[PDB]
């Protein structure tokens, strides 16, 4: 057929991937609807993590379309529900969000390694182009919102989360 | 004439239901010109009230029109003044809104359960469709708006009500 | 707080419906990138079954919307992975929809039901106005489908199912 | 002068891609001037086959750029003729297409191999960006027409190539 120098392993590993970008999106449906609860309303909060559910959906399909174009066979699993259920203050989930992403890159970093054992090029690419730059880019951004929020809930926790979601999110 | 599935209760509490809606509209002027007060002096929870005030006119208003399609008469009573004269902080307003607006959305229930008994569906459905899902998302609303002005009025509640009326209303 | 007329039971089924949908949300991701594999290549059945994929996934959002607006609390179980991992022919796909649909479909009449039931006329409205017409008009969309997948692969199913990819979808 | 940490072997190699993408572009004329003979009068196939042996020759002229950009010497070999002269029906060309495309993705391995083992990342990003992406699509392309086809030519083969070429192609 179409399949050419794409190992089992690494077919198993993008499927392990695409799981793993599934449960987050999971997780940030989870923390989006969390901050929109009329005791906790922060609507740019609830946007932000929306926005990142959407992202993680979109890193699946992307990965999934891959495993297609190489000829590979997409093998869905049990979608793990998120860690929690209630996330506690803005710092909590930023905190839980930057944990997230890093075990994401973690994985996505993982796989490159086993796509350079295998010498498969094209996976190594792939990933490049499409992945270890974004998360980069994302895990900086979160750890700039970390710095500002702790900032902020120095003293006077309510006031500063408020002014966080207003005026940065 | 054009009367048919119109009882006389619904009738009579569809009168006491406009009766309410331009009760809460007098009740939102008077929230709305106390904010406007010199020595009070926060435009946009004056504005808000004052939207608020245009709403439930206009929620009687469908109400009568439709009392009048329906072929039923509209009695008008005489309305009570606000329960107050001097509404407090901005969180002291938003509670008394909250508890009006849940008041509204009883009575409607009310309706619509006499509605339900009495097999009358364009009753039931003229309040889905115009009163019940708007009562729900104001009520939504006005918790969010609650939620924030807690956890800014924490420490520094002068301060607090300023960034709560400048940022969010 | 807000919470007014929701009960626990109704809290409760609406978590359950909310996890239906994402389940149905997943199934629909992996028929849609079946659809897609070098060795089925049907774009246009691709193409169908990852549209109904996103209106599941909005039709969950919108339930957990109108959670958060009723004060009641969203809670996230497992997604239980799809029933099958390969989907077999177009017409063996569409049955798997319509039998998916329809059993959604009566978890939507079951929470009506209880709905009722409780004297809950925002959650029948509600359900009425964004799902009951939907999932009525998708499966009679389906069964159309269906009955022109069937005549088509009488004879010669190859040829009939390479048609109406090429020329329903 | 401008030459730096580009070996040899690397050079050499270099323009056996040229010849190699050169002659598949000659096979691809081949089989689009085949497809437009009167006693075979398949328009889409012919076209599908013209555009290929354009990219093809695109293909080459970049090699050639890069190898100019880098210092190294084109070197022009003869090219040999196409391995056929009649290539029989959609089925057969579609599957001697991949064949050859498969043969050219397995170069481009082979060259980005020698590129890793000789420390020229340039080579290999080179490669990365602008060879094997469109490789494996285009072998993903292929391979969803080879799919279709078969499943079209199972019975009546003469009406299964038509509709192919003209709802396809
Ligand atoms: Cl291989
Ligand atoms: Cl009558
Ligand atoms: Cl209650
Ligand atoms: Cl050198
Ligand atoms: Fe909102
Ligand atoms: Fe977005
Ligand atoms: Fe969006
Ligand atoms: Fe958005
Ligand atoms: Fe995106
Ligand atoms: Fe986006
Ligand atoms: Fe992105
Ligand atoms: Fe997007
Ligand atoms: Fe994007
Ligand atoms: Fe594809
Ligand atoms: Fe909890
Ligand atoms: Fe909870
Ligand atoms: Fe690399
Ligand atoms: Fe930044
Ligand atoms: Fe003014
Ligand atoms: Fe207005
Ligand atoms: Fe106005
Ligand atoms: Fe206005
Ligand atoms: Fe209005
Ligand atoms: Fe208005
Ligand atoms: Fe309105
Ligand atoms: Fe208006
Ligand atoms: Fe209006
Ligand atoms: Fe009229
Ligand atoms: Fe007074
Ligand atoms: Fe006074
Ligand atoms: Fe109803
Ligand atoms: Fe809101
Ligand atoms: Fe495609
Ligand atoms: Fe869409
Ligand atoms: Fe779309
Ligand atoms: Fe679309
Ligand atoms: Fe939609
Ligand atoms: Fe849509
Ligand atoms: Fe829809
Ligand atoms: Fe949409
Ligand atoms: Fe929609
Ligand atoms: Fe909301
Ligand atoms: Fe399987
Ligand atoms: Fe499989
Ligand atoms: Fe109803
Ligand atoms: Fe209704
Ligand atoms: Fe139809
Ligand atoms: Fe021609
Ligand atoms: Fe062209
Ligand atoms: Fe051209
Ligand atoms: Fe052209
Ligand atoms: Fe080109
Ligand atoms: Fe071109
Ligand atoms: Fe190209
Ligand atoms: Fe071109
Ligand atoms: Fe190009
Ligand atoms: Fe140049
Ligand atoms: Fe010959
Ligand atoms: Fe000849
Ligand atoms: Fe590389
Ligand atoms: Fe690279
Ligand atoms: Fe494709
Ligand atoms: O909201
Ligand atoms: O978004
Ligand atoms: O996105
Ligand atoms: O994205
Ligand atoms: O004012
Ligand atoms: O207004
Ligand atoms: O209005
Ligand atoms: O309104
Ligand atoms: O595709
Ligand atoms: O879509
Ligand atoms: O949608
Ligand atoms: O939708
Ligand atoms: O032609
Ligand atoms: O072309
Ligand atoms: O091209
Ligand atoms: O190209």
């Amino acid at each position: 057929q179409i399949r050419q120098n794409y190992s089992t392993e690494v077919e198993a590993a993008v499927n392990r991937l695409v799981n793993l970008y599934l449960r987050a999106s999971y997780t940030y449906l989870s923390l989006g609807f969390y901050f929109d609860r009329d005791d906790v309303a922060l609507e740019g909060v609830c946007h932000f993590f929306r926005e990142l559910a959407e992202e993680k959906r979109e890193g699946a399909e992307r990965l999934l379309k891959m495993q297609n174009q190489r000829g590979g066979r997409a093998l869905f699993q049990d979608l793990q529900k998120p860690s929690q259920d209630e996330w506690g203050t803005t710092l909590d989930a930023m905190k839980a969000a930057i944990v997230l992403e890093k075990s994401l890159n973690q994985a996505l970093l993982d796989l490159h390694a086993l796509g350079s054992a295998q010498a498969d090029p094209h996976l190594c690419d792939f990933l490049e182009s499409h992945f270890l730059d974004e998360e980069v880019k994302l895990i900086k951004k979160m750890g700039d919102h970390l710095t500002n929020i702790q900032r902020l809930v120095g003293s006077q926790a309510g006031l500063g989360e408020y002014l966080f979601e207003r005026l940065t999110l």
